[PDB]
């Protein structure tokens, strides 16, 4: 495996994660997933910034009971190929984010309006509660696997994420599962995996940025995120049709 320097000690890196994470997790939780000596699944270190051939029909068959993602081997491989990323990684990441194809935004929402976010509506009280809406000419089903655009809800605006997530998906033309899988591939490719700025081209790097100054740019906040996706990948790993697996592992300064 290639070696990517993290430039601080393992201890200091864990502490940096813990203090900067918007949620609170324990040192020991972080240590267990950050320490590469404790990894039991090497697929979190797989270089995923290249397409690898897979058995498409085998993948479709394996995606047996996966909600909206059921049997969608072709759409996954097509998206992976178009974006030069690993299709098993993409499958796994989508299965995770959508709860095996069952999340509301992933399953398809058939909408009749979208938000104009440039026209917010506030409480007499200073709180955001709505936007001016735009009525669609006819109902349109939109899909959004990762909830891109789906910003935070509040007590006085409980459906903000649903409204903005479906709006974004409409505005990006994610009106079929095939397009939404392409949109997902594009998101991770351009922002993480094939970013020349960020170079976050393994699952572990996506979660745990190798540049300490860039630790705000990380895909998720759960300590176990990269491990979780790798475990899903392992369920599909026999479907590869090639053998050119290269790995990249973190190196800490003590």
């Amino acid at each position: 495996a290639s070696k990517t320097n993290y430039g601080v000690s393992l201890n200091e890196y864990i502490k940096l994660q813990q203090r900067n994470n918007p949620s609170n997790y324990s040192y020991s939780e972080f240590e267990k997933y950050i320490n590469p000596a404790k990894a039991t699944n090497k697929l979190q270190f797989l270089r995923i910034d290249k397409f690898r051939s897979v058995n498409v029909s085998g993948l479709s068959s394996r995606l047996s009971n996966k909600g909206v993602l059921t049997g969608q081997g072709q759409a996954f491989v097509n998206a992976a190929k178009a974006f030069n990323i690993d299709p098993i990684y993409l499958v796994a990441q989508c299965l995770h984010e959508t709860g095996n194809g069952t999340s509301k935004l992933a399953k398809g929402v058939t909408i009749t309006e979208i938000a104009d976010e440039s026209k917010p509506i506030y409480n007499g009280n200073g709180q955001l509660v709505g936007y001016h809406m735009i009525k669609l000419s006819k109902p349109v089903t939109v899909y959004n696997l990762f909830g891109i655009g789906a910003k935070d809800n509040s007590s006085v605006f409980p459906n903000r994420a649903l409204i903005l997530g479906t709006t974004y998906a409409y505005n990006r033309g994610w009106t079929s599962i095939e397009n939404a899988i392409k949109g997902a591939a594009e998101f991770v490719s351009l922002n993480y995996v094939h970013s020349s700025r960020y170079s976050q081209n393994t699952l572990y790097k996506m979660r745990y940025n190798q540049n300490v100054s860039n630790i705000w740019h990380q895909y998720a906040t759960t300590p176990w995120y990269a491990s979780s996706i790798a475990d899903i990948m392992r369920s599909y790993q026999d479907l590869y049709l090639e053998n050119n697996f290269t790995f990249d592992v973190p190196v800490f300064a003590g």
